[PDB]
């Protein structure tokens, strides 16, 4: 990992290293600005059709342009001993994923919470109208800027038209669409509120099963200060039946902005 990709993007700190890539905080030497570069796990997973998933992820996010969605600025690959090293240059978000905020602060204030996810909705609704589906919406792919701004960031598994956060439909290879993301955000909205996903399981299958077989314990019954009006929103988006939940993410937001003010949720039960 040449601390100087293509001789232009000076690598610095390490913002994170998963099981596929290593994201570094870099310096664009030409534009004198800080950027976040994503590097395909130094060849350890660069020979297979994995490079495709990477190239097609850079371009699947490059197709979108919205504040809440991390922008892509450039792609490429630098040459190194073992071969090509595909990198992606994104906007830098000095922040924290929600996975973190829910780990060192516990649950978010209902209103704080409502606020975030409503912004996340705005990003997905856009992503949708542009024919992109983020098949991977989880607390670890939504970031909170150092100025409390929301950023949605992982498209590695997104297709243009760890299952604690997957939809029944997406559980199997079934129908995965707009509403799937809608169902996912419902889990996030749920964790940021209780401090946990609607369903916990010792093994993946027990969880999947729970998603498509058990009603999500109402938020109120799971945590303190929870407006049974907020329950109406959470449990709606978590409805096992696509048709019975919000059809668009803007429709979900609409019912979040409602609760945020003081209005009645146009959600049932
Ligand atoms: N633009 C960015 N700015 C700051 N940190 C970022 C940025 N993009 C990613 N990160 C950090 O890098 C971590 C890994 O991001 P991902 O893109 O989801 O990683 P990944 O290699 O796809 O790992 P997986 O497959 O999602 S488990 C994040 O959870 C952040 O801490
Ligand atoms: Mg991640
Ligand atoms: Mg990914």
């Amino acid at each position: 990992t040449p601390s100087h990709l293509s001789d232009r993007y000076e690598l610095g700190e390490i913002l994170g290293f998963g099981g596929m890539s290593e994201v570094h905080l870099a310096r664009d030497l030409r534009l004198h600005r800080d950027v976040a570069v994503k590097v395909l796990r130094a060849d350890l997973a660069r020979d297979p059709s994995f490079y495709l998933r990477f190239r097609r992820e850079a371009q699947n996010a490059a197709a979108l342009n919205h504040p809440a969605i991390v922008a892509v600025y450039d792609t490429g690959e630098a040459e190194t001993p073992a071969g090509p090293l595909p990198y992606i240059v994104m906007e830098y978000v000095d922040g924290v994923t929600l996975r973190d905020i829910v780990h060192t602060e516990g649950p978010m204030t209902p209103k704080r919470a409502i606020e975030v996810i409503a912004d996340a909705c705005q990003a997905l609704n856009f992503s949708h109208q542009n024919g992109i589906i983020h098949r991977d919406v989880k607390p670890a792919n939504i970031m909170i800027s150092a100025t409390n701004a929301v950023k949605v960031m992982d498209f590695g598994i997104a297709r243009a038209i760890t299952a604690q956060y997957l939809s029944p439909e997406q559980a199997r290879g079934d129908s995965v669409d707009a509403r799937s993301d809608v169902y996912s955000l419902g889990c996030v909205l749920y964790e940021v509120l209780t401090g946990e996903p609607p369903f916990t399981g010792d093994s993946p299958v027990s969880v999947a099963y729970q998603h498509v077989r058990e009603d999500p314990i109402p938020p109120s019954a799971r945590h303190e200060g929870l407006s049974a009006d907020l329950d109406a929103v959470v449990l709606k988006a978590l409805a096992k039946n696509p048709e019975n939940r919000y059809q668009t993410a803007a429709e979900m937001r609409a019912d979040l902005v409602r609760v945020h003010n003081g209005e009645p949720p146009e959600a049932p039960k």
